[PDB]
């Protein structure tokens, strides 16, 4: 049993919910929330805009400090970090940014690094302004994720349209 509430069963390890992945990691305190992450850790928008606000900007103080000794990550790749005030530790995954003509067969690359952990809430991979079809998103999550997701979804037209798709 674990504390995720309100969520739609898809499969037998992946979940999903209409709400603000921010709201949902200060209620929850997950042990792993996900960022949407790029690989100079810059959280200026989208989920990690959103997230290192929450922070107070501690998690892109932390994220600078992790680039000027490691050097960015790569696209398809993670690194963990503190999850601060939100969670035990952030899992920050990059998924390839379509708006930057990065090879879209990265993204099951990408939610592979989910797997390293047993449970994660997290938002879809390349969804919003990394610029892929959500849709694809969320059948790549998966085929591609074993480990229990919890995939707290931002904008309530597109949940309805994710669940009713669903195959
Ligand atoms: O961009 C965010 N989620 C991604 C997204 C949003 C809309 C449509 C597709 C994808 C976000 C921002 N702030 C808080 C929580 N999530």
């Amino acid at each position: 049993v674990n504390s995720f509430s309100g969520y739609l069963k898809l499969t037998d390890n992946v979940y999903i919910k209409n709400a603000d992945i921010v709201e949902e990691a200060k209620k929850v305190k997950p042990t792993v929330v996900v960022n949407a992450a790029n690989v100079y850790l810059k959280h200026g928008g989208g989920v990690a805009g959103a997230l290192n606000k929450a922070t107070n900007n501690a998690m892109q103080v932390e994220s600078d400090d992790y680039i000027a000794t490691n050097g960015p990550l790569k696209v398809g790749g993670s690194c963990v970090l503190s999850g601060h005030n939100l969670a035990k530790h952030c899992l920050h995954v990059v998924g390839p940014n379509v708006n930057k003509g990065e090879d879209i067969q990265l993204l099951k690359s990408a939610y592979e690094n989910f797997n390293q952990h047993e449970v994660l809430l997290a938002p879809l991979l390349s969804a919003g302004i990394f610029g892929a079809d959500p849709i694809h998103s969320l059948r790549v999550c998966v085929d591609t994720v074993r480990t229990n997701v919890y995939l707290a979804v931002f904008d309530k037209n597109l949940y309805d349209k994710l669940v009713s798709s669903f195959l």
